[PDB]
C-alpha cells in the first residue's frame, strides 16, 4: 500500500513543519518509497503542511551548463558558442542527481526560478517571488541570493532521503566564513539578455570541491551530533529538518575554527 | 562496442527535419525515443525547439501524455484498500499530472514550454504548442477519447502527420483512433473509475472507452504500420541517429481502417 497524501502530510507535521514556514527541500523520491499518486504528492503533502502562507524552495541548478566549453577542441567550442542555447528559466532542465521533484515543481502553477544558471532556485507559495527575485550571476550563493533570504526570513532545510553532503545553503556559509583562503572559478555561460543570447563570464567560489579539509557530510554530521535539528520518518525515508538561521551560523563558526587565518595583513 | 558522437546541433536538428519533409505551417504529432536520437547540444528540448522551428510558429506539435499515475485499477482491488484510494488518490490536474513512462521526455517537457495546451480526458490527454494548439486540444470528451471527440480526431481533419523519431511503429496513438472508425465483428467495451477536477474539486466520475490496453481482435499494431510502410506509406530519413519515419495521417488512418476492416469487418 503506497504512502497517501494524508501519510505524508502527517508524517512532515510529526518532524515539525508547520503552516507559514519557508523551507528549502532536498529529496530522494526512491528513498521515500511508492507514494499513491506519485512523486507529485509528496510535493502535495508538503505544501499542504506549508499551507499556501508557506513557502517550498528547491535546488534546480542548470543540467545543460555549457561551462566546461573551454576544455573542448577550440574547432568544437566554436560550435558551442554559434549553436548552444542560452539558459531559459522557463524551460532549462534542472540538474539531474536527486531532482525529481525539483523538475516536478517546475510545472506547477505560479512557480518562480531565480535568474543564476549554475545557482538557480525554483519556488512555489507566498514568498517565491521574494526568495527568487534578484538572484546575482557572480557569487550565486552569497548576499544577493536566494539562500540569504532564507536565512533572513528564518526559514527551514528540509533533507527528505537525501544525503547531509548536499546540503546547498552549507555553500552560502562557505561564502559567509572568514577562511585562510577560498577558490574562486571564473567560467563561461549563455543568458538571455533582452531576448538575445549573450555569452558572459561568471564569477563564483568554487562549490564542485570544498575549499580546505572538510567535507559538508562532517559538518553536518556535527550538527545533528550537538543536538542540532530534529529527525524523523517520512514515509521510508531518514528525515532532517534544519534551522537555515542556525545551521548557517553554526556552520560559518565550524569553518573559522578550523579553517580561519589568524594572520594580520 | 559503439561509442557515442559529438551531440547534434540546433542547426543540424533543423536541416534533418527539413529534409524528411517537414514544412512550415504543418500540425505534426510527435512519437520520440530521446535515447535513439543519441547526444543532442544542449539536450532534449533541443529537439522540440528544432522541430518547432522547423514548423514556425505557424505550426503545430503534438505529443501523446496521457496520466502516468490514473488509477483506473481500483475496481480490482480489495475493498479496504480501494476505499482509500477513492479517498487519497489526487485527481487528475492537467498542469502537474506526469505523462505516461515510455518514450515521454519530450511530452514532460512539452509541458513547460509556454503556451502548452493540454487536453481534458485523462487517459487520452494531448500536449500541444502552436498556431492550432488550442483547436486540437478543445473539448476533449471523457467517453471514447480516442473517438470522434478527440485531438487525433482533429489531427486527421486539419490532414495533419505523424512523425516517428524511433519510436516503434507499435506505440502510434492515432491507431486507436482507426479502431474507434473501424467496424469490427467485436470490440471490448469498457468502463472505469477516474477522479478528476470539477470547479477546482476532486469528483471520480465513470469514463467509457474502447478497451485500449489489448487489441480487440488477432491483429496488432505492428503488424499495420509495417504493412503500411511496406506498400509505400510515409517518406523516411535519418535525425540524428535515430532512423525517422513521416506519414500523413489521414492516408495512415484510412489504410488501418480498411485493414482492420478487410480481416475483420462486415
Ligand atoms: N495486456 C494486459 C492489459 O494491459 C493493460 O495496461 C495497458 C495500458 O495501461 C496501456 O495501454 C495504453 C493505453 O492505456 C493508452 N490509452 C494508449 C496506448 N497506446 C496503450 O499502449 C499500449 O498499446 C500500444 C499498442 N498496442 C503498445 O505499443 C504499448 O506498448 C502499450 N503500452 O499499457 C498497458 C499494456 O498495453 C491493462 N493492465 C489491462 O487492460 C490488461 O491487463
Ligand atoms: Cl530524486
Ligand atoms: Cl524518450
Amino acid at each position: 500500500i503506497p504512502h497517501t497524501h494524508a501519510h505524508l502530510v502527517d508524517a512532515f507535521q510529526a518532524l515539525g513543519i508547520r503552516a507559514g514556514q519557508a523551507l528549502m527541500l532536498h529529496a530522494s523520491v526512491k528513498a521515500v518509497g511508492a507514494v499513491m499518486g506519485g512523486p507529485n504528492v509528496i510535493l502535495q503533502a508538503l505544501m499542504d503542511a506549508l499551507t499556501p502562507d508557506g513557502t517550498l524552495m528547491m535546488y534546480a541548478g542548470w543540467q545543460d551548463i555549457p561551462d566546461f566549453i573551454d576544455s573542448l577542441p577550440d574547432a568544437l567550442k566554436a560550435v558551442y558558442l554559434e549553436q548552444h542555447p542560452p539558459f531559459d528559466p522557463a524551460t532549462a532542465r534542472a540538474v539531474r542527481e536527486n531532482s525529481v521533484l525539483a523538475e516536478f515543481l517546475r510545472t506547477w502553477p505560479c512557480v518562480h526560478r531565480s535568474a543564476n544558471p549554475e545557482a538557480s532556485m525554483v519556488a512555489v507559495g507566498r514568498q517565491a517571488a521574494l526568495l527568487t527575485a534578484n538572484h546575482a550571476l557572480d557569487y550565486g550563493y552569497g548576499v544577493e541570493s536566494p539562500l540569504a533570504k532564507l536565512v533572513a526570513i528564518e526559514g527551514y532545510v528540509l533533507m527528505l532521503g537525501a544525503p547531509l553532503d548536499t546540503i546547498t545553503l552549507l555553500h552560502h556559509a562557505e561564502y559567509l566564513a572568514k577562511m585562510r583562503h577560498k577558490n574562486v572559478v571564473r567560467y563561461p555561460c549563455p543568458i538571455l539578455r533582452d531576448g538575445r543570447k549573450v555569452w558572459v563570464t561568471v564569477e563564483d567560489y568554487d562549490t564542485g570541491d570544498p575549499h580546505d579539509d572538510y567535507s559538508f557530510e562532517q559538518i553536518a554530521r556535527d550538527y545533528v551530533a550537538q543536538g542540532g535539528g530534529t529527525r524523523g520518518k517520512v514515509g521510508d525515508a531518514d528525515a532532517y529538518l534544519f534551522a537555515a538561521q542556525d545551521l548557517t551560523r553554526f556552520a560559518v563558526q565550524w569553518l573559522e575554527s578550523r579553517f580561519g587565518d589568524s594572520a594580520s595583513y
